[PDB]
């Protein structure tokens, strides 16, 4: 549906500020959702120091713009910006915006994904060679895929798992999130390895050479 | 034990021969094992026409160097550079060639958990987020650790694995390899995330880096 998706975009807690080709990080993606038209608003988790960098854009692009104040874990920023999306929004689309070069068709198989399953992340296949190693540091004998983002779920899902989460106390790691103890299943939709997350200088440079194609 | 270790040197199959800060990358690890009191001999699996490159030190090293033809697979370089291995070698040291930064202390360590356990491996916490993906896309719900090189092997193990595999017809891929069949524990060595392998022009630049400290 057009209109239909609520984006937080994390740019809180910087490397997401330093800019790729005169453009600070964090508006890539931004602008990328900003031109979809299944994309309603963009809630932007940002330190208000940073908000300027958004608000500057707010008249030109096609997406309600609002913020809301990151918190101590990622999880807890995620929530924060849930509290900010459209009453009616089908789908919350969860990105970091770390993760400048995320393609609009990998955005959009995501949103479909999302919609179809109710939950969907964009992946690629790992590439390195990766084994399961117990507590002795032995390999454990016996496919696996890196995670990106966008993260995608319908809200009423995500609102559950805050539920559960809180009132069982349970424990939330990056790799054990909120829908690991869902039973609703998880969609793996295929990205592109030009999904990369920039962090060290050495990111950039390769951002760098990918945006030159 | 010294003059204990042989170690195969995968240089076969280039990007191992382009210069890291004008020495080949094949070198760097050759130099690194060479030093070492523990590494008798290094066979060298390369095409014939790369071959000057290691001969020319061969009477600068401390080292017996010796040459063996590359295979189809990886494994079959593997088995064509163990038939030329000292016949009283207590242990084989694989290396990817592809792999210049690899540490001393590193190899020291892989070395000498290889020689306790029967079988090791360098390896590092995988950084990124992995999940198990079902053959419908879905995320498998329920620790990770990225593969490098040297993966170190008693002799009579290797002999053993691909004695195994052969009378058998078993199938051998990168991550399901000659010890997967085997019973005997495979260590998991602590190794740094410095010992990357230099395949695209963005791993030069960061291998350059890292040199350079
Ligand atoms: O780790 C996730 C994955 Cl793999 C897929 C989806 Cl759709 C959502 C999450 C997630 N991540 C965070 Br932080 C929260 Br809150 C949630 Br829900
Ligand atoms: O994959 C491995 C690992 Cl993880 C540890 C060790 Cl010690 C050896 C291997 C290996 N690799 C190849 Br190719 C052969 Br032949 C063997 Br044996
Ligand atoms: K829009
Ligand atoms: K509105
Ligand atoms: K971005
Ligand atoms: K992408
Ligand atoms: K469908
Ligand atoms: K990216
Ligand atoms: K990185
Ligand atoms: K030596
Ligand atoms: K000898
Ligand atoms: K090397
Ligand atoms: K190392
Ligand atoms: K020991
Ligand atoms: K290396
Ligand atoms: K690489």
């Amino acid at each position: 549906m057009e209109k239909s998706v609520s984006v937080i975009l994390l740019a809180g807690g910087p490397k997401q500020y330093i800019p790729l080709l005169g453009q600070p990080i964090a508006l890539y993606s931004f602008f990328t959702f900003s031109r979809m038209p299944e994309v309603k608003e963009i809630v932007v988790v940002c330190d208000p120091f940073f908000r300027d960098i958004f608000e500057e854009y707010e008249e030109s692009i096609d997406v309600d713009l609002s913020f809301a104040i990151p918190g101590k874990e990622r999880q807890d920023s995620v929530y924060s910006g849930l509290q900010e999306i459209d009453v009616n929004s089908e789908l919350v689309c969860i990105h970091d915006s770390a993760r400048p070069l995320v393609n609009t068709e990998d955005v959009e198989k995501v949103l479909k994904d999302g919609s179809a399953v109710g939950a969907a992340v964009l992946g690629v296949p790992a590439k390195a060679t990766i084994k399961e190693v117990n507590s002795d540091s032995l390999v454990v004998k016996t496919t696996l895929w890196e995670m990106q983002t966008p993260q995608v779920i319908k809200p009423e899902l995500l609102k559950k798992g805050f539920e559960l989460v809180k009132s069982e106390g349970l424990e939330v790691t990056d790799d054990v999130s909120i829908v690991e103890y869902l039973k609703h299943p998880v969609y793996v939709s295929q990205g592109s390895y030009t999904n990369i997350k920039v962090t060290t200088p050495d990111d950039l440079l390769l951002a760098e050479r990918i945006l030159s194609e």
